[PDB]
């Protein structure tokens, strides 16, 4: 029932580059760069990791506490995540620094171009778990976002020290962190998550065997981009499983990771919670921006049919029913 | 004395990485980019070329209308200029879009990197400058500043059709531009202003010798960075200027020409005009950002001084007085 969403909070402002970036990084001077695109668009759009979750989480009708450092511009966005049942009492406002910032533009292709000011993001250090856990109680799991660095292993100590799950979700630090830095964000997870490619990284960064990692961790989880995921526990059960089919980029690896898990934190399977998972990232995939998308009981229904079978849909609306 | 800044309004967001930009390009894949920083500030500041040209000459003392398209979130900006003495009734507020928007991130190096979305600057083709003739008469100077393309040559054709004299200052569209366009940007300027990269870049895509140039033009301005400026009439006359020595990148350009034309346009002379031009570059150059900078007739005074002789000085400050 219970997860806590601790990770990054951001508002998250787009562009779009009509022509392609290539085709000026091509003659460029790459170690004096002057690069400037003329974009056609620009969005502004409520952000961070902790936060796309979060509300997917609620949006999906499960009990989510959003555990996220922030600034004071902050009241805007929290009133929004409250609204829809996320509960964030345990945000922390800053005294001095704004909400951290994201600021990407794409291309036709579509590469990323992307800058992030962290703003009241490194603050996320001098939060305890504990004071959460007086709060609400002590949650099924800590979810532990792309956040600020020193943040991440505190939040990853501090659930260790109190037996709390755990679902490592490093994907932005692991080309910023050591193979030391990043073992150390995932011993007893509960959950793992990666792409494959990220994955990789990982195997070789950390030094470790596909097997010790799987000893430490529960749950390997492993997005494929238009393949799917490749669930695995320890003991080799493989459950494989495709994609909605497509037909955006930010948010969608988020999105995945909060119907899979409220799909899982409401009783259902590895696999009808990662063909939920799914479902999730394709909303957002089909959504103007990362969380200006309608959860739908029946459009899911009619939806997750035509993907995975009929005896497949009803029982994960019967579960969000 | 009166001069009409018809160029670009912005509002620019600027970022600083303190690593560098090169050492993530030398091994990225540059066909299919997935570029991100990791910024440690975030400032916000009034933009846009025909806007820092305006608050120079305002600030410098001089008469200047701002001729530039823009949107409705322009009340604080306008109050902002209006209060120093810009003369902002000929602005054009848009209906549908909002004031163009430039975003810079900036390393140690310092290489730039930045996207520009226009917004409402692309009305400013439905603009007439007679409609400003009429209002306040016909100006001593209309400066065709980086702007939206079919408005700068709307508004260079326009100026031609009604013997206005005008000051090419097309930096920005070079790049993007043709040799035919470009050159139907420069023909009977009063006044033509580049850096010498941009007027090789400029004589190779117009075909032109440097020679035919000076026909049709009256007045070659070409700053060198580090080294100056080099004023340059037909009949030859090359008179150099060095700078007041640094010791920020944005706005430096337009406020060269600013305290320039200024400085002529309160009857000093090309040197003189030049020197005050290189006084206001590094009053940029040493504030904030781009318009957060103080004139003070007493600093000016005595570093124009240290940069040029105690004659130089007097006679600028004499005018400004
Ligand atoms: C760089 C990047 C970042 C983007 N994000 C957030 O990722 C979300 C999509 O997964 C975006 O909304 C962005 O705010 C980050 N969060 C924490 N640390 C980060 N460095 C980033
Ligand atoms: C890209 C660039 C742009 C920056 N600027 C403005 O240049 C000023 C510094 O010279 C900045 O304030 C920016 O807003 C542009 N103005 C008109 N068209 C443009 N494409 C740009």
């Amino acid at each position: 029932m219970t997860i806590a969403v601790t990770g990054s909070i951001a508002t998250d402002h787009l562009m779009r580059f009509p022509g392609r970036f290539s085709e000026q990084l091509l003659p460029e001077h790459l170690h004096k760069v002057s690069l400037s695109f003329l974009v056609d668009d620009l969005v502004m759009h409520r952000g961070g990791v902790a936060g796309n979750m979060a509300f997917a989480i609620g949006v999906l009708g499960g009990e989510v506490a959003l555990v996220g450092a922030a600034g004071a511009d902050f009241a805007d966005y929290r009133d929004w995540l409250k609204a829809r049942g996320v509960n964030c009492d345990h945000v922390l406002i800053s005294e001095t620094a704004h909400t951290a910032r994201f600021t990407c533009t794409t291309d036709v292709d579509m590469a990323q171009l992307a800058s992030f000011y962290p703003g009241a993001m490194s603050e996320a250090r001098n939060i305890k778990l504990a004071d959460v856990v007086s709060a609400i109680g002590k949650p099924e799991l800590v979810i532990i976002g792309a956040n600020d660095p020193e943040a991440m292993f505190l939040h990853t100590e501090e659930c260790r020290k109190l037996g709390l799950a755990f679902a490592a979700d490093p994907s932005q630090q692991l080309a910023r962190l050591s193979g030391e830095e990043i073992r150390r964000l995932v011993n007893g997870a509960a959950y793992l998550f990666t792409n494959d490619y990220e994955w990789d990284l990982l195997l070789s960064k950390t030094g470790w065997s596909e097997a010790d990692v799987m000893a430490q961790i529960d749950l390997r989880v492993t997005t494929l981009g238009p393949k799917g995921v490749d669930l695995v526990e320890p003991d080799g059960t493989t459950i494989h499983v495709g994609v909605v089919p497509e037909t955006d980029p930010t948010g969608v690896g988020d999105a995945f990771r909060a119907g899979f898990l409220t799909g899982r934190s409401a009783g259902l399977g590895l696999e009808r919670s990662a063909q939920l998972g799914s479902l999730v990232a394709v909303l957002v995939l089909e959504s103007t921006g990362t969380q200006e998308w309608q959860w739908d009981y029946e459009a899911a229904a009619s939806r997750l049919a035509g993907a995975y079978g009929e005896h497949a849909a009803a029982e994960i609306v019967a579960v969000l029913a």
